[PDB]
């Protein structure tokens, strides 16, 4: 049946940020509208109420960006799906 896993065509991004500044990943999944996790460091980020962050679905396509990214914030961002995983190290600091 359907056993095809939904992977993440595009890598996330590699590249680190510092604080105050705004953060921009691209991911994109071999599924339109796919069923996806946001994992900081092992801690899902809460979209019930976001003021800092916007999870943005374009399609097959996700946006998560950040408009202040924190020291302890960077964390290990990691996108959970039905068995694609992407994975991305942020290092911020403040300059």
């Amino acid at each position: 049946g359907s056993h095809m896993p939904v992977l993440i065509t595009r890598p996330l991004e590699d590249q680190l940020v510092m604080v105050g500044q705004r953060v921009e990943f691209e991911c994109e999944v071999s599924e339109e509208g796919a069923q996806v996790k946001w994992l900081k460091d092992g801690v899902e980020l809460t979209r019930e109420e976001t003021f800092k962050y916007r999870f943005k679905k374009d399609g097959q396509r996700h946006h998560l960006i950040i408009n202040e990214a924190m020291l302890e914030d960077a964390g290990h961002y990691a996108l959970c799906t039905s068995g694609g995983q992407a994975l991305a190290e942020l290092i911020v600091q403040e300059k």
